[PDB]
């Protein structure tokens, strides 16, 4: 699978908030394009007027994340986050020659993501009490990843001292999606767990962290609230949902070639820390079939 890779798999089946750190400097942000940010400045001008609407935020942008040996007490993982912004996104990671802007990036300071804005993503594996997950079929009018399959989820904007906030924020953030695309009560939601970070290699590589929730209505209940929203309270055009029990071989499906690169990410995590029973129970044939 050429268009995801993983930054990081988190231990003991995922990682809850009160064991993140987060680093949120300026030390983390984007190096200054070469040339100049005038080329970015340039494709955001040429843009407003065409879409004049348009509007940009910040973004918090993903450096690099180190996870503590396993095993130990304490805080286990360590998030070191910069800022970007929608226009630093657009002027960069979707740009034609983000590819020349990544080589650039590893001749310059030995990082091909140096000269990347790399906003980071959230996204959800969200199971259901009856254990299904759930899916989003794309618009074929958006700009990204038209008329694919994606899993709740999007970009968090901003507002260990101002990191608990930052983790908080985080976490705060994957709720919030999935309350506002999927239309689910906030009450019926789980505590995320962090499974993982995956990087999309179509976008020049920017990255998003994968959360595992719980959700106590059923797929006919989460439906029944998908659809009682109407067509203008989603973006996506339709839900579906997969057994967990089909989930482990959806790489094998014609499923496959529908997903977008974030929800590739968010499956094989929960694949690797949610599935893959380590114990004599779990691991026992009847329960774990092979093949
Ligand atoms: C793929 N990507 C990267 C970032 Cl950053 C975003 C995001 O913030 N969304 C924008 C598109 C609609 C308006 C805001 N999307």
């Amino acid at each position: 699978d050429p268009e995801v890779t993983l930054l990081l798999q988190c231990p003991g089946g995922g990682l809850p908030q009160e064991q993140i750190q987060a680093e949120l400097s300026p030390a983390h942000d984007r190096r200054p394009l070469p040339g100049g940010d005038e080329a970015i400045t340039a494709i955001w001008e040429t843009r407003l007027k065409a879409q004049p609407w348009l509007f940009d935020a910040p973004k918090f942008r993903l450096h690099s994340a180190t996870l503590a040996p396993i095993g130990s007490r304490g805080p286990q993982l360590l998030l070191r986050l910069g800022l970007t912004s929608y226009r630093d996104f657009l002027g960069t990671n979707w740009s034609s020659s983000a590819a020349w802007l990544r080589q650039q990036g590893a001749t310059d300071w030995g990082d091909t993501q140096a000269y990347l804005a790399d906003p980071l993503g959230v996204g959800a594996a969200l199971a259901t009490a009856d254990d299904f997950l759930v899916f989003l079929r794309r618009s074929r009018q958006v700009a990204e990843a038209p008329g694919l399959v994606d899993v709740p989820g999007g970009h968090p904007e901003p507002q260990d001292l101002a990191g608990q906030l930052v983790v908080h924020e985080l976490f705060s953030s994957v709720l919030q999606e999935i309350c506002d695309e999927v239309n689910l009560p906030l009450l019926t939601l789980s505590q995320p767990l962090l499974l993982g970070i995956a990087r999309n290699e179509t976008s020049a590589g920017r990255a998003s962290a994968e959360f595992y929730v719980q959700c106590s209505l059923t797929s006919e209940q989460v439906r029944k609230h998908y659809l009682s929203g109407g067509p203008e309270a989603h973006e996506s055009t339709g839900i579906f949902f997969v057994e967990t029990q089909n989930v482990r071989r959806l790489p094998e499906t014609e499923m496959w070639a529908e997903l977008c690169p974030s929800a590739k990410g968010a499956i094989i995590l929960y694949n690797r820390v949610q599935g893959s029973p380590t114990g004599a129970a779990l691991g026992s044939p009847a329960l774990l079939p092979p093949l």
